[PDB]
């Protein structure tokens, strides 16, 4: 079930300059979510990383995926209606390449296991640039109090 | 042929953040044509304020993309004018078929059709090979 | 000559910090005319970026204030349609004659030509002056409403 | 004389978004200097002061007296080859009346006693929109 | 546990980004007096200005800091005038002893001296502090 | 005395606003240990995002904190290969105990685990407080350096 940003903004509580979220362009619920972001170099973070060479900082592509499979559990269950999910872990990340202004970041995340129980959440996540894989994520852990 | 990528932009052109609208030149031939793009995120500065209620990219600053990649064209076309600091002397026929939205990549292409400083371009960008702006004439001044 | 103080504007647009470019509105018509100021300050977000070595007001950001004047005018002429959110649909015979500088007060003037309750296409024209002298002038500003 | 943005700039180290003087308008060395703001909705401090009411915040009324002191300063002596000024006091501040966006605030600075490359400078000053008083300022007080 | 946060000054001040300029306050004692903290990052959006080569927070921005402090300590003081948006109507007496630089702790005290059941104005004084040692003085603070 | 702030920070690190989250180091070993310390503030400007209705550092800038922390020793360790531009190759057990909030001052500790120069691979680990209290833990970032 595709997406538009303005509906992103009523799943996800993130605003500017800290939505790294631009599109959803396929979901299932419980299972897995797919999406994008858009590198620009119109964007707050690129001055200072780097003055001399922008690169997109490899911790906002682990707030990207972690944001899109904040989406993906909020939809799955929204039974507790907290929509306020906190990173608590992530494990195994590795940067392969260098995400750059121009580029598409397409971002894929699989649930693993949820504890609805507790808020439990554990989801692993990759991300693209033309096809080409630029950031693995073993998995992250999410926790909404 | 070989890409220009964001450092060599800004080597080009006096734009910085957050008025510079070119993230890369992909192709291009000195006075004749350029392509380039703009990556379009909701984390940039303007789309708070258009709108709080729905994000739509700018119309005008749709227009200030494709000025600023029909300003490298220039530039790199003839340098012999060694100042980069290019004005808007006037644009014509602009007409915005499409809302540009977040997530989209508006790729732009600019064309030259009269170099003297003044120079005349024309351009158009695309999202997804639909059509979003088209410009007729912009006039610029060294 | 009623004054338009800036927290009457934003009830009228929608547009929001950055991109808000109408600080007053010093006398409107409906249905004819409208006039206008932006006060240009060096403390404005944009001019980091244009230029870092000589700050010169973007002649777009120019466009796009004499829209904002222009669509208020549409809005308070004709507000049966209950949609503030506006969409530029083309513009046409636009000239820069001078630069707007840090320091300045950009008076603005726009003119309604045609209204149409067709789909909400209005066409109107503009001009923006700094101490009398015309610094932009629009022939053909087009706006639709979603 | 005049001074425009881009000599200002020559002048004092400030930058966006802390450099609160457009133009000067008139100045004398040694003794006046006459200069303005103009007041936009387009300024980054205007969403924290206020969301629901836009007011420039007195403070900056005097960063922004306290720059075009500072300005006369630098052109009145630049034997000591020094822009970074500090203020070292502000005395006796009084707003009177609201900086709204759309207003011009126009500002003079008047200087009392400079003691040299001691490099203490004192100075008096008001801020008007619309020939109306907005702020006054009895003294500032420069570490040069 | 007299204190109050982040979330709950914004409750008290209608103060935003970027003008908010009270981390943190420690403790309070209605109608008297008010401490609180300023957190002094290199992240923060004027540090840029003030300056390039060398950061250093404006003076005006620690007379704002003191002056949203005791404007708590009179909104918590009293609230029968059901108003937040408190005006600086004057400050006098201000003396800036040291830099305020990226790293610090800005630790704050303003103190109640009137407040007019016949006006609408407080007087308050301002002391800020950086490892014990005294930044910024303030006599008088008058709001409105 | 071990004193290194924030214009010194400058030198060694390219990172500015508003991507700079090292305030202070307050001590270092060379090839060993650091310890620094980040100032959090709500006059920052990811918090506008990070929540609306709720301030909280982004536990991702808690990592890139550390991280340039670890960066420092690093480039201070051994600087033979000048080149300050360092990247983020992974990290590995990131454990988030506590919210760190605005007022709160961020501690922070990084440990050089193994540093191969040949190449450019460096390991090491990282420990952030909140008033003694343990809010981020990390196994190990490994950087490389282009
Ligand atoms: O926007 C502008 C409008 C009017 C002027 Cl006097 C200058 C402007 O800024 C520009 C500078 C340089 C280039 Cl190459 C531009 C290209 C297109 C549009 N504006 C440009
Ligand atoms: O700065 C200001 C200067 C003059 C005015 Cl008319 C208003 C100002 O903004 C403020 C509003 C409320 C409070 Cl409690 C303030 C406290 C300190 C500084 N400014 C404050
Ligand atoms: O505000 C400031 C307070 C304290 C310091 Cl240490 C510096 C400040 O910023 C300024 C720099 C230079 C000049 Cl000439 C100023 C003039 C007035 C006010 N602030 C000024």
């Amino acid at each position: 079930t595709s997406i538009d940003i303005e509906d992103i903004k009523k799943i996800l509580p993130h605003r500017y300059p800290f939505l790294l979220v631009d599109k959803v362009i396929y979901m299932q619920p419980n299972k897995t979510i797919i999406g994008l972001k858009q590198v620009s170099t119109n964007e707050p973070f690129f001055n200072g990383h780097f003055p001399q060479k922008q690169i997109m900082p490899g911790v906002l592509q682990i707030e990207a995926l972690a944001q899109l499979a904040g989406i993906l559990c909020l939809k799955s269950d929204d039974s507790q209606k907290n929509n306020l999910f906190l990173f608590a872990g992530v494990d195994g990340v590795r940067w392969k390449k260098p995400v750059l202004p121009g580029d598409t970041l397409t971002m894929q995340a699989n649930l693993i296991s949820f504890k609805s129980s507790l808020g439990i959440a554990k989801l692993s996540g990759v991300g693209y640039v033309n096809g080409k894989v630029v950031i693995n994520i073993s998995e992250m852990t999410f926790a909404l109090s």
